[PDB]
């Protein structure tokens, strides 16, 4: 069974600039673009786990998407952490890919929000966080997460606590994680790197972000702060991609460099 649902897709306008600002200063994203949209959505969830339900849908531009939601009500600001995290990961991977130090390219799935609406008057408009809260409230429903559909064999390559998948080792992914800490001057590290490998491409989903500021990602269960950063580096070996990038090492690193895998 399926029905039509109409409402607003909610994204962040000028992502790069917003994210650059969020990282550098300490100011949360306060600008959200609303775009009217109609989805065809399955009534029955095809999967659940990691604390949340998943529904197949078609975005009417015909693309296959997945609508996700936590089991019960959550405040907008909690859900926005997932979005802010994903946007950081996309920002970082885009720069990382632009370095062209590896044939393998990293692509985190876009994540946005969807709320149903009978009306379309906010179409194309940019709203503050508070105005977005009011648009959400008017619906009186928890927004859904939306992400493109991803098929293939899903692998967890690195977790958020120093664990490394051995058989499916990719030096590109490990160097990326180290690099995220270097690029953000020690402030955060991206891990829980997991998704699908095909054609020199990693399609990555549900990452974790450790931040040294105890007030930055307060709802995230996967953010272990400075300890999670230390945990990554205790088992990290700088690889040929790290070396080619001349990444400075974390003072917890003790293991010797390795040159298995890419480059
Ligand atoms: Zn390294």
């Amino acid at each position: 069974y399926q029905t039509q649902v109409s409402g607003y897709i909610i994204t962040v306008p000028n992502e790069t600039t917003q994210i650059r600002k969020f990282l550098a200063s300490n100011q949360r994203i306060n600008q959200f673009l609303f775009q009217h949209s109609t989805f065809r959505v399955e009534l029955a969830p095809f999967a659940k786990g990691g604390e949340r339900l998943a529904f197949r849908a078609i975005n009417g531009r015909g693309d296959r998407i997945v609508l996700k939601r936590f089991f019960q009500q959550r405040p907008l600001t909690m859900l926005l952490e997932t979005i802010e995290r994903q946007l950081i990961c996309i920002y970082l991977a885009n720069i990382f890919n632009k370095l062209n130090v590896s044939p393998n390219k990293l692509h985190f799935l876009p994540n946005y929000l969807f709320i149903p609406s009978p009306t379309k008057d906010l179409d194309g408009k940019i709203l503050t966080l508070e105005q977005t809260e009011q648009a959400v409230a008017a619906t009186c429903r928890t927004p859904n997460f939306v992400e493109p559909y991803l098929s293939g064999y899903f692998i967890k390559y690195i977790d958020n606590n120093g664990w490394i998948n051995e058989s499916e080792f990719h030096s590109t992914l490990h160097a990326f994680a180290h690099w995220t800490w270097v690029h953000t001057k020690g402030a955060l590290l991206i891990c829980d790197i997991q998704g699908v490998n095909a054609n020199n491409k990693f399609y990555l989903t549900d990452p974790a972000l450790h931040h040294i500021d105890q007030n930055k990602f307060i709802y995230s269960e996967t953010n272990l702060g400075e300890v999670g950063i230390s945990q990554f580096f205790r088992t990290h070996q700088c690889n040929a991609i790290c070396q080619g990038l001349h990444l400075p090492k974390h003072k917890e690193q003790v293991l010797p460099d390795t040159t298995k895998g890419t480059t």
